[PDB]
């Protein structure tokens, strides 16, 4: 079974690549990924850095959740980061993405022993 940290790397952790991303990479991820299954997820964030980098965020600037909750943390460092938005004439099951490539701090939720990312709230 998928713990929510496993989650955490398939939703939204792409090392892989640096930043780049083509025009097609949101169209390719949200559906490699298992983004697309049951719906098209509206919105989706992949993170191009470290598994560690971000995992040691989890120890960075306690914030606030837009939840409300107390458990997230923000990046003292930008992150290279491409954003997933479904498209308006998007149907599923053809899910259409627009990929934007940007840099800016993370900020993540993070629980558990050891203390780890399970969700991805912003970035600002």
């Amino acid at each position: 079974k998928e713990t929510a940290a496993a989650k955490f790397e398939r939703q939204h952790m792409d090392s892989s690549t640096s930043a780049a991303s083509s025009s097609n990479y949101c169209n390719q991820m949200m559906k490699s990924r298992n983004l697309t299954k049951d719906r098209c997820k509206p919105v989706n964030t992949f993170v191009h850095e470290s598994l560690a980098d971000v995992q040691a965020v989890c120890s960075q600037k306690n914030v606030a959740c837009k939840n409300g909750q107390t458990n997230c943390y923000q990046s003292y460092s930008t992150m290279s980061i491409t954003d997933c938005r479904e498209t308006g004439s998007s149907k599923y099951p053809n899910c259409a993405y627009k990929t934007t490539q940007a840099n800016k701090h993370i900020i993540v939720a993070c629980e558990g022993n050891p203390y780890v990312p399970v969700h991805f709230d912003a970035s600002v």
